């Protein structure tokens, strides 16, 4: 079996939901990556395609997605994003590792069930 496009929203959104419950490991997360406004510069000099929780969330109120791939495949570019910019000792590093975390824990049962 599969999920069908129609029914991602209803089988992804908790996966989703459950990034955003993590406050304050969300917060940096929650809008795009403003590099002048964070004092960041030189963001988009490395990172290449910036993706954030409100992007994500918007693609999947508005059936942007097609298959659960393309979701999971958001939510890594994110994830992958902060662990390039941000050094390895960094809270938004850390944060990162344990929004991943949960990602696999709420996306696992869910893609599983199939
Ligand atoms: C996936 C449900 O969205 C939220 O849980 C959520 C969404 N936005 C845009 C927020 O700013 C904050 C939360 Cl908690
Ligand atoms: C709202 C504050 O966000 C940040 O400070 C921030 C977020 N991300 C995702 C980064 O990669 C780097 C920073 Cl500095």
């Amino acid at each position: 079996k599969i999920f069908k496009p129609e029914e991602l929203r209803q089988a992804l959104m908790p996966t989703l939901e459950a990034l955003y419950r993590q406050d304050p490991e969300s917060l940096p997360f929650r809008q795009p990556v403003d590099p002048q406004l964070l004092g960041i510069p030189d963001y988009f000099d490395i990172v290449k395609n910036p993706m954030d929780l409100s992007t994500i969330k918007r693609k999947l109120d508005t059936g942007q997605y097609q298959e659960p791939w393309q979701y999971v495949d958001d939510v890594w570019l994110m994830f992958n994003n902060a662990w390039l910019y941000n050094r390895k000792t960094s809270r938004v590093y850390k944060f990162c590792s344990k929004l991943a975390e949960v990602f696999e824990q709420e996306i696992d049962p869910v893609m599983q069930s199939l």
